[PDB]
């Protein structure tokens, strides 16, 4: 709602150890309005190549059909979601992206923004499950700092998000 | 730095979503000098009952003989350590504590302080491994905030600490 919360999000984003993006849900094009350094490092793009545009261009011509259908549903309902996407860096190298989506601000059924956090798969040797759960932990800490996760709920939320990320890595590893 | 640096650590501690303690290694008894709200909640003690005392008050009898020997070695050598301890709340309720130890400040041969972060085991159902890795991820975020882990190293440090936590949980589950 408030500009004060927005400034807090910008500050948290700037210093975060995890990739973070913020998208404005009040516009149909759903443009990125914030994209932090770990995101740009992972994708290889500069800030100016991201802000004002939808994130989907990271997919190039890969349909990612079921994941996108799950995403559109979560965005419409204002619910959180974790899903694996096939993406490309600016230099056209492909990577697998475990994306965490969280509604931020506004009204519970209609958030003002969505936050996205990207965990790059395939870069943690044989400890992918632990690394993803680790990401979820660090992310839950940032959600608490921006006020999206209440303090009293952080420990339980961390457990749940970490377990959700590890489960998704297992399913993803079980196939292909 | 010095008192001023301490007060930033204090600020991180106060707001953290994970249990955190700080011990001054320059005082012979190695007393706890910072203990944050989630640590107090987990242990059932007030701040006043804790500060100025060695953290071994959480133990009883001569329990944890080998883990304590491992702890004394890590402390002496200035090494990180993860270890499981039988601890008790102020009401004597037992809990198992996955303790993360991290040197803070000073030089490799002589840290000024040690940080301890406590993850309570046995509260996560089937999610112990993921929940522990999640804690490691949150913790690594705080270690970067206080300057103990460099920003460009946070992602790698998170991966390895989460891997270590999960491995220790598996070991712990596969003993008994
Ligand atoms: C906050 C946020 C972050 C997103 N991050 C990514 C991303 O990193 N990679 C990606 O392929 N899609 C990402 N998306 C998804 C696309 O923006 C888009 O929502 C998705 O492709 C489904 O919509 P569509 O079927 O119209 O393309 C993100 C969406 C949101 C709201
Ligand atoms: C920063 C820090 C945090 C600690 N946290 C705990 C703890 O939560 N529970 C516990 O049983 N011991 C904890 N300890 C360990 C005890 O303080 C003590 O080092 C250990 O029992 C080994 O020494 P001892 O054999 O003389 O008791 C911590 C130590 C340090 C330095």
């Amino acid at each position: 709602m408030d500009q004060k919360q927005f400034e807090k999000i910008r500050a948290v984003f700037d210093r975060s150890g995890v990739a973070l993006t913020l998208v404005d849900m009040s516009l149909p094009e759903q443009p990125v309005v914030l994209a932090n350094p770990p995101f740009l490092r992972m994708t290889g793009y500069t800030e100016g190549q991201i802000l004002g545009f939808n994130c989907r261009f990271l997919q190039r011509g890969d349909e990612n059909a079921q994941a996108r259908a799950d995403i559109r549903d979560a965005l419409k309902l204002g619910r959180e979601l974790q899903v694996v996407l096939r993406n490309y860096r600016a230099n056209d190298e492909p990577f697998d992206n475990l994306l965490f989506l969280h509604p931020v601000g506004g009204r519970p059924d209609a958030p003002d923004y969505f936050l996205g956090s990207q965990f790059e798969l395939g870069r943690s040797g044989n400890s992918e499950e632990a690394a993803a759960a680790g990401h979820a932990g660090a992310l839950t800490g940032e959600l608490a700092r921006i006020g999206t996760v209440a303090a009293r709920l952080e420990m339980d939320s961390r457990r749940h998000l970490a377990q959700a990320a590890a489960a998704l890595v297992r399913a993803w590893e079980r196939r292909g």
